[PDB]
């Protein structure tokens, strides 16, 4: 058989704990070498949200890795190297453009994408419930909503 596997990981720092593990131990393929070649080839993107593609054929157990790019919003900042408010959304409204982006890329958990958006939010200055993107994804990383 083969499988493609399309999931989200942090730019360089791919663990072999979930998503990767769970999707790919599976397939009997090593996860460390499949997380090795994607921290290889995320390098340039550090700290950032890439989509990665992993293809294996389950008999062979030989797999290749695609990865795709950040969103422009995180190579922006990249560039810029090395804190001004300018419109507020809801978390209702944050929720309703993750719900798009996850229907048109599958490999996007509502997580994900609320991450993302929560994400590029502070790259425009904009808060979510007059919070600040950060603060809030905070609130979500603990384990404290699923009821928005
Ligand atoms: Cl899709």
């Amino acid at each position: 058989a083969k499988e493609v596997v399309e999931v989200l990981v942090t730019g360089g720092r791919a663990t072999a704990g979930p998503p990767l593990g769970p999707a790919i131990g599976p397939l009997g393929v090593n996860v460390m070498q499949v997380v090795k070649e994607i921290n290889e080839k995320t390098k340039d993107y550090e700290g950032m949200q890439v989509p990665v593609k992993v293809i294996v054929d389950t008999e062979t157990r030989k797999f290749e890795i695609e990865v795709g790019i950040p969103p422009t919003t995180a190579l922006i900042k990249k560039e810029l190297g090395i804190h001004e408010v300018v419109g507020n959304l809801t978390l209702e409204q944050v929720i309703k453009i993750a719900k798009m982006k996850k229907d048109a890329m599958l490999s996007y958990t509502l997580k994900n994408a609320v991450k993302e958006v929560l994400g590029t939010c502070g790259s425009m200055g904009v808060t979510v419930e007059g919070k600040d993107p950060k603060e809030v994804q905070k609130e979500i990383d603990a384990g404290v909503y699923d009821e928005y």
